[PDB]
């Protein structure tokens, strides 16, 4: 058994203290172990991000614009969580595909079946006005050409929607498939527990202060680094059993998840953080129908 004692997990890409030469063979390895892992990955991360906003005093009263939301089965639990805490939020979910019916009939969530373009973003910006916006984008077209095009759109989202915070889907293209150096918004590289076994994807979380917009170039040397750190994490780290982690599940991912969950806010008071986390995990697993 691959055991170990860890103090804390790698919460952000910058914390990963080791790299590995990427082994193409890993592509053939089982990508997921849990049912609805996708909605799990999505929800913990989106819960983490939003709790922050709440912590910063910027969530309440905001309109959450989620682009690339369908099915968005998990979004429903998210919506209830803040709604039950008493935070006022309006959700505007947009996708060309259809949303999980559990999203319907809630007055505070508006579904839209529209593939957004730069033009559309301008009208939704005029119609949202003057509400403060929090943007969440998880749009997907894949080729580096596809990727760049997506990253380009996310950038036009922020420039037109002019949000107070954002969470963007972030996966660097692969160095052996580089096309050109491009810019992404400055934000924290949030590591996603329960992401596919060899996923190099994370979530870019940014808070927009002032009227400024800080970007950052991404070059192939960067793409090489992203590849090596993400492969070491996936291969080595994530397959770690945190034997000093006293929990129903000591596997890394749950250890990593405990850490994002211990930051989430609840109504019920617990004697310990073990209790709140066991509680929110159980709650979310039950919601997702995950054993
Ligand atoms: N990780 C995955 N791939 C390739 O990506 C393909 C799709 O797997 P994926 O990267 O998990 O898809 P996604 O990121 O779009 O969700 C695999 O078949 C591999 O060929 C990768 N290819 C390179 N060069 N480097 C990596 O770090 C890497
Ligand atoms: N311009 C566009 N506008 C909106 N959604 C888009 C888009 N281009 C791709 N997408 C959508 O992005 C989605 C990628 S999957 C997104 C999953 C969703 N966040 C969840 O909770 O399950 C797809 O449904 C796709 O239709």
């Amino acid at each position: 058994m691959d055991v170990v004692s860890l103090d804390k997990p790698f919460m952000y890409f910058e914390e990963i203290d080791n790299e590995l030469d990427y082994e193409p063979e890993s592509a053939n390895e089982v990508a997921k172990k849990l049912p609805y892992q996708g909605q799990l990955k999505l929800l913990l991360g989106e819960l983490f991000f939003l709790s922050k906003l709440q912590r910063h005093g910027i969530l309440d009263g905001a309109t959450v614009v989620y682009i690339g939301s369908a099915p968005g089965t998990h979004i429903r639990y998210l919506r209830d969580h803040f709604y039950n805490l008493g935070v006022i939020i309006k959700w505007m979910l947009i996708d060309g595909r259809h949303h999980d019916p559990i999203l319907n009939g809630l007055r505070d969530v508006t579904l839209v079946t529209r593939f957004v373009d730069e033009e559309y973003l301008r009208s939704i910006k005029k119609q949202l006005h003057p509400s403060k916006i929090i943007l969440i984008s998880d749009v997907r077209s894949p080729s580096t050409a596809d990727l760049l095009s997506n990253y380009a759109l996310q950038n036009v989202m922020i420039s037109i929607l002019n949000p107070v915070a954002s969470s963007l889907k972030w996966r660097c293209p692969w160095p052996d498939q580089w096309i050109k150096d491009f810019y992404i918004p400055h934000g924290n590289k949030m590591l996603q527990p329960f992401a596919p076994s060899y996923s190099a994807e994370m979530r870019l979380l940014s808070i927009y202060t002032g009227e400024n917009m800080r970007l950052t170039r991404v070059t192939k040397s960067d793409a090489v680094n992203y590849e090596k750190k993400m492969y070491y994490l996936n291969k080595i780290v994530r397959n770690k059993v945190v034997v000093n982690f006293d929990y129903p599940n000591q596997e890394y991912d749950y250890f990593h998840m405990y850490f994002m969950l211990r930051t989430v806010y609840c109504n019920k008071t617990f004697p310990t953080t073990k209790a709140k986390v066991l509680f929110l995990q159980q709650s979310i697993f039950r919601f997702l129908n995950i054993p």
